[PDB]
């Protein structure tokens, strides 16, 4: 898998309430997190399917 799949989820500093998906390598699956709408890192997907396709 790409090494960005190992990053902790990153909310960033902005105030939005956007549900995104990150890969949790210890758990071996994607989970949801709240992204704040700026400064997204790479481990940040718009669906579980894209997250698992990229990082599974």
């Amino acid at each position: 898998r790409p090494d960005f799949c190992l990053e902790p989820p990153y909310t960033g500093p902005c105030k939005a309430r956007i549900i995104r998906y990150f890969y949790n390598a210890k758990a071996g699956l994607c989970q949801t997190f709240v992204y704040g709408g700026c400064r997204a890192k790479r481990n940040n997907f718009k669906s579980a399917e894209d997250c698992m396709r990229t990082c599974g």
